[PDB]
Formats: C-alpha cells, sequence, structure tokens
C-alpha cells in the first residue's frame, strides 16, 4: 500500500497473508480475505503458479511474532473457470482456497462480511485497502499491516479515457486514482473494505495497477467486483 498509515491490530481481522515456501522459508506474497472458518478468497493471479502456499490469520507484523497467529495449510484451490492466466485485463481475477484446518475466531480473527449479489456503490464511496504490499512503487513490503482511505471511481468516469478507457470492465470496482495512495505488488488478492448502512463490507479482491506504477494520477487501483460472483462462490463452497 503507497500512501497508507499502519492499521491498529484488531482493525481488520478478516485481512490474511498468503505465503509460499521459497527455500527453507515462508514468504508473503498475496493478501486474502478469511470468509469462511476454512475458506479464504483471494486473486486467481496469486495462485496461479505451482507452489505450496499457506494462510496466516491474526498477522499483524510479519517478522515479529505477534502472539495471535494462526498457520493453516491450504488443501485446495479452486479457481474461477474463466480465468485466463496472465490475463488479468479480462476479468475474473478470483479464487478460493480450502483451508486444511479450520481457523479458530476471536478478536483478531473474523470472516469477512460479503456484499448482496449486484451491489454496485456510488461514486466517491468510502472505502479503505489493506495489505503489507509494496508501500512505494519498486520498493519494498510493508512490516506492519497498512492501510489507506480509496474512494470508488464508478464505472462511467473509470471506463472513460482519460482513465483505465476499456481495460476496466463492469465485473470490477475502481478506488482511488489521486496519484497519493493506491495498491502496490504484495496486496493482490487482498480487501477493499467499503462502509455500507454502518457496516463494512469487502466489495472488491485487488487486482492490477498501472504498468507506469503503484500510485498514478487518474490509474486508480482495481479489483474484482466480489458482489458479481456472490452466486459462484456460494456454489464452489456447497459442493467442496
Ligand atoms: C498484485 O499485488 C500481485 N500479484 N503478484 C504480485 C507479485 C508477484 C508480488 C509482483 O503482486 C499486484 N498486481 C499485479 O501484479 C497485477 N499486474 C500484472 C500481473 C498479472 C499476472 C500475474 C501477476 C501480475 N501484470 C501487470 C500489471 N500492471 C499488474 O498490475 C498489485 C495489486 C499491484
Amino acid at each position: 500500500v503507497v500512501g497508507g498509515t499502519e492499521a491498529q491490530r484488531n482493525s481488520w481481522p478478516s485481512q490474511i497473508s498468503l505465503q509460499y515456501r521459497s527455500g527453507s522459508s515462508w514468504a508473503h506474497t498475496c493478501g486474502g480475505t478469511l470468509i469462511r472458518q476454512n475458506w479464504v478468497m483471494t486473486a486467481a493471479h496469486c495462485v496461479d503458479r505451482e507452489l505450496t502456499f499457506r494462510v496466516v490469520v491474526g498477522e499483524h507484523n510479519l517478522n515479529q511474532n505477534d502472539g495471535t497467529e494462526q498457520y493453516v495449510g491450504v488443501q485446495k484451490i479452486v479457481v474461477h473457470p474463466y480465468w485466463n492466466t496472465d490475463d488479468v485485463a479480462a476479468g475474473y481475477d478470483i479464487a478460493l482456497l480450502r483451508l486444511a484446518q479450520s481457523v479458530t475466531l476471536n478478536s483478531y480473527v473474523q470472516l469477512g462480511v460479503l456484499p448482496r449479489a449486484g451491489t454496485i456503490l456510488a461514486n466517491n464511496s468510502p472505502c479503505y485497502i489493506t495489505g503489507w504490499g509494496l508501500t512505494r512503487t519498486n520498493g519494498q513490503l510493508a512490516q506492519t499491516l497498512q492501510q489507506a482511505y480509496l474512494p470508488t471511481v464508478d464505472y462511467a468516469i473509470c471506463s472513460s479515457s482519460s482513465y483505465w478507457g476499456s481495460t476496466v470492465k463492469n465485473s470490477m470496482v475502481c478506488a482511488g486514482g489521486d496519484g497519493v495512495r493506491s495498491g502496490c505488488q504484495g496486496d493482490s488478492g487482498g480487501p477493499l473494505h467499503c462502509l455500507v448502512n454502518g457496516q463494512y463490507a469487502v466489495h472488491g479482491v485487488t487486482s492490477f495497477v498501472s504498468r507506469l506504477g503503484c500510485n498514478v494520477t487518474r490509474k486508480p487501483t482495481v479489483f474484482t467486483r466480489v458482489s458479481a460472483y456472490i452466486s459462484w462462490i456460494n456454489n464452489v463452497i456447497a459442493s467442496n
């Protein structure tokens, strides 16, 4: 997250860190959202590689024992049937991970609430992106969970020429684009929390940014619109 601030320890309990084993250690690669005690929602492009993954919940500082972490393995990965490797502009950038074990819920580990199917947010809706991603373009990962106020940019504006044009689809959500704050490498697969009716719900799964850089003016961070896949999500968990 570029232009963010450190999130409080118990602010975003649904956030998880998706890690893969590199050598004899584990390294954070993407974010994700806990939606069931044994199911995690993330980006398809995060699990496109033939790597061994693990999930960490109750995580705050990547390199320090917080005394709240739970480490669980991934037992099954379900990518959207229409997902096309490396083709993030086509959409369908979403995947579900079935955990090897059910995690324990407490003040640091909670399920993120999903929006009702078809829900679209008004322009400039208050949202927050969270993650341990790069704090600067071509910089380095954050040590502690970061958060940044990222207001939505409706489809009409985001799909305009001065913005993303045809690259963005209606199955996506645009947030930010002020040139100061944004998502960045390592935030992928994570949640976009938006305030709706006094409650925070996960309306997006972080997908991509401009090839030019993370925080580019008029190039908001793009997310998969969660509300467009509620039926798919329910179908997967129900038969797995
Ligand atoms: C997303 O954070 C993410 N996913 N993988 C990674 C690495 C491996 C840590 C860099 O970071 C990142 N978004 C993207 O990387 C999306 N992206 C791609 C792309 C496509 C397929 C697989 C990986 C990456 N390609 C081009 C551009 N412009 C992208 O943003 C953050 C959300 C910024």
